[PDB]
This record gives structure tokens, C-alpha cells and sequence, in this order.
């Protein structure tokens, strides 16, 4: 019976579905995904900011952005060492936006930074003790992806 | 057409099925699941007992819970701090119960517990030495799941 | 009806194989996978050899192999202890061959090794220096998976 055949194609699918969600969800939080709350994950590679741009992205989520105190903390905690931030002056040197939209408002700036240091500095990286530092986006920096809550 | 094209489907879906499982037994076994043992896992969350209940139930798994010795240190090793056990005496006190049935069959306590202290203790937690303690449900422990050996 | 059910059950077949990719994708990036190279795995479980062999098969991968100083170090950094390596002379004794097939391209043995020793050693384990030495296979070292780049 070819209706039958198709009801039960759908169950199969519709279970599918849902244990591939189960399997994502266990991901993340074996990733340590806090409850509601966003995570992230680094394979720690040093890439370009254009090249973390573009991986973070195929894996549907984006450059890491910490938002408040505790992101921040969290994100450096998982790189370990210099990241990229998703936060550039690229558009318009001075005004920092985050990758995906939106002026600046948390900040957690190093002294004396940023200074957009010679020739120029638009992306921004998470250093020493979770502080920030605007460099080249040239530079090779930890790739850092967040995804969402 | 018709017919070939929905048994060809149907294979599809078997060899997709198959896919997913291997993804979860490579997942398990980069997260430390030793071959036959339980899988133990945790995103390193503090919570009261019931959001550990709510959390592994939404992961298809159950809060951690110690047959032996053996997996007792396994779930040790994996909180790394005091952490939630699937053992409660909430609905009959002295009498502690796995969260999935039955009475307990192995017990780590440390010396003076249980002691359903003060207005009550009727949770409990692997604390330090992979020891045990009684607790209230409501205090906020690390959070571990067990899946499936 | 049947036939609009069937195309897009097609669709979300489809679908399904394409967010199984990317779990596949954001798994492997988790796990440490750098850009076009190739990733070991290990859940840090001691094994004798045929067990690791057996495993990484149904891993779908291949017991870490390394084929120059530098997946040599990368495989020694993952295991953290002395692992086995897709590399014995089972076949013929003084000729180690890879388990993927083919003679040696690359070996960093210690001095004197591989000497067979006592009643025998034909496998071989990346020591905690970088260094070669062939042991028995009946002996329990770390197992340690390669997936390709
Ligand atoms: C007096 O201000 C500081 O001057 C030094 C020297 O010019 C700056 O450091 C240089 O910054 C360059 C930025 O592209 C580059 O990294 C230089 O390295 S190298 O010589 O090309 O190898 C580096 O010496 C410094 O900038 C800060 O520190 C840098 C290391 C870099 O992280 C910048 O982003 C920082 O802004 C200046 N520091 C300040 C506080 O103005
Ligand atoms: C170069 C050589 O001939 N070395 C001998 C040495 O073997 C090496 O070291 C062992 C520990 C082992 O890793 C071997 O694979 C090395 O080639 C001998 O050591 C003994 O080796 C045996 C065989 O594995 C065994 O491990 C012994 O330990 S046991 O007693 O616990 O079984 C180990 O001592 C050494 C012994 O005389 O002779 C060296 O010439
Ligand atoms: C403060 C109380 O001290 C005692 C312990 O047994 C209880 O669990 C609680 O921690
Ligand atoms: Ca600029
Ligand atoms: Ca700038
Ligand atoms: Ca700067
Ligand atoms: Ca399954
Ligand atoms: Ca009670
Ligand atoms: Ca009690
Ligand atoms: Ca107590
Ligand atoms: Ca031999
Ligand atoms: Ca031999
Ligand atoms: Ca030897
Ligand atoms: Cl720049
Ligand atoms: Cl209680
Ligand atoms: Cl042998």
C-alpha cells in the first residue's frame, strides 16, 4: 500500500528530525551550553578575521561578540589565547558594530585602546586578563564561533 | 516510478539513520565514553535538582547515578565538582530511591551522612573524594546526565 | 496528494542530509579539526590493539597514523599516553606496514627499535617523547581514531 508506505515515510522522517535536535542539543551541552544562555566553541586554529568570518558562518553561527561581563569571561575561558571578536570599525573608522548588526555598547577595552595603530586596526581581539585590542584583520588570531541561546 | 522512487527513499532515510547514529557514537566517544561503560556528561551548570531532572529528561538521558564504585568515580571525574545524583528520599525519608526506581543497591556516603539536616535534606550530592552527602534540593549543584552504555 | 507528499518528502530528506553535515562539520570543529587537516580523536580508554582497530572501524576511521614529525606530534598531544599506531609487522615479521595498506613513508623509531622483543612485538606506540617503540599488541595502550582532512 503506497499511502501507507508514505504515512510511515513521514514518522520516519518526523523521528529523524527529532533525534538529530536531541543529538544537536547533547552537543551543546556537553559543549558546556548553559541554559538559555548562548555558547561557544574553538577548535583553536589562528586564521585571519575574514577566515573565522567565513567558517563560524558555514557552521550557522557567528565570530564570537561578548555582550556583557560574563560572555566575556566565557569566551575567554574557551579560546585560552588571542581571538577575534565579532566587533570591527570597518564601515566606518571609530564606530565599532558587531558583525551581525548594531553599534557597540559593552566594551571591555585594554588601556590606551583602541588606537587604530598605524596604517590602521579594524578588528578587535579578546587578550591578557579578557581585555580588548583592536588589530589588522590581516592578523592570525584563535577562531572563536558563538551560536545561539 | 512511484513504487522506485519511494523505495528508493526509504533507503535514503535507513542510511541517513545510520549516519546520525555513528555522529552520536563519535560525539560519546570524543567526550570520554569508554567502551560498555555509561556515558556520563555535564555542561559544568550549577542548579537545583529539579532543573538537573528537567535538563537530562529534555537530553533523553537521566541525572547520573552510581551503580558501583566504578562509575561512581566515572561521575567524579566528570563533575570535577559537587554534583547532583538521580538519588532522593523526598517521598520517603531514610529510604533513598533512584530518580528512575528501585532502592539504592550502592551507597558512598561520608562519615555523618545522611543526616537530613536542619528543615531537611533529601537530595544528594558526589562531593569531594567522589563521597556522598544528603542535601537540599533546592541548593544549586553541577549538573550531570548518563546515557546508555 | 501522493505525489506532492512524495517530492517533498524528497526535499526534507534533502534537508535532513544537509543539517547532518553541518552537525558533522560543527562536531568536528569541536572536537579540535584544523582546516584541511587531518583529526585524531581518542576517548582516552586503554585497549589491546585489535580493540582499537575494531573501534576506529566503527568510527569509520582509522587507527592514528602519522606520516611526518608533525602528525607525529599532533597524535601525542591528543592521546596524552602512550597510544597505539595504525603501524605492524603482523603480517611479516621486520616488515611494519601500515593497517590502511603500504610500507612505511615516515618513522621516527627510538635507537635499537623495533627489536621484537622476548616473545614478540608487533605493534607500535608513539611513546611519551615522540619516539617509536614496537610492543605487544596484546597490551592495553590509549586508543586514538584519524578522520581525514
Ligand atoms: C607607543 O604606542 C605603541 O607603539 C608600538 C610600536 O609602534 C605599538 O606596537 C606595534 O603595533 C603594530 C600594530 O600593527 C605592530 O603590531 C607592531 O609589531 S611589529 O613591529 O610590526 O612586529 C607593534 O610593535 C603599540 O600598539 C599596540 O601593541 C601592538 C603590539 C598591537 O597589539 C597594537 O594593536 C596595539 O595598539 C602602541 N601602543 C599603544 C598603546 O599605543
Ligand atoms: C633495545 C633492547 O633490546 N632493549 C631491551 C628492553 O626492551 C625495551 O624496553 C622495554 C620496556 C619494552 O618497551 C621493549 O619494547 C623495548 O624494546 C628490555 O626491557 C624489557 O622488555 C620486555 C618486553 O617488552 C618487558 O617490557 C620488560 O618488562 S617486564 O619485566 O615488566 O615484562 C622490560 O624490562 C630489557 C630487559 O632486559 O632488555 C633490553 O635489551
Ligand atoms: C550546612 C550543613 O552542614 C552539615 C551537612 O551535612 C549538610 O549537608 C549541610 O551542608
Ligand atoms: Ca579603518
Ligand atoms: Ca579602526
Ligand atoms: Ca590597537
Ligand atoms: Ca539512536
Ligand atoms: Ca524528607
Ligand atoms: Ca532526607
Ligand atoms: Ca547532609
Ligand atoms: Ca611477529
Ligand atoms: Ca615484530
Ligand atoms: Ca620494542
Ligand atoms: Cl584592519
Ligand atoms: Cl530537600
Ligand atoms: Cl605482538
Amino acid at each position: 500500500a503506497i499511502e501507507v508506505k508514505l504515512a510511515n515515510m513521514e514518522a520516519e522522517i518526523n523521528t529523524l528530525k527529532s533525534k538529530l535536535e536531541l543529538t544537536n542539543k547533547l552537543h551543546a551541552f556537553s559543549m558546556g551550553k548553559k541554559s538559555g544562555k548562548k555558547f561557544f566553541v574553538t577548535n583553536h586554529e589562528r586564521m585571519p578575521f575574514s577566515k573565522v568570518k567565513a567558517l563560524c558562518s558555514e557552521l550557522r553561527g557567528t565570530v564570537a561578540i561578548p555582550r556583557n561581563a560574563e560572555e566575556n569571561k566565557a569566551i575567554q575561558e574557551v579560546a585560552k589565547t588571542s581571538a577575534f571578536l565579532g566587533i570591527t570599525d570597518e564601515v566606518t573608522e571609530g564606530q565599532f558594530m558587531y558583525v551581525t548588526g548594531g553599534r557597540l555598547t559593552y566594551s571591555n577595552w585594554k588601556k590606551d585602546e583602541p588606537n587604530d595603530h598605524g596604517s590602521g586596526e579594524d578588528c578587535v581581539t579578546i587578550v591578557d586578563n579578557g581585555l580588548w585590542n583592536d588589530i589588522s584583520c590581516q592578523k592570525k588570531k584563535t577562531a572563536v564561533c558563538e551560536f545561539p541561546a
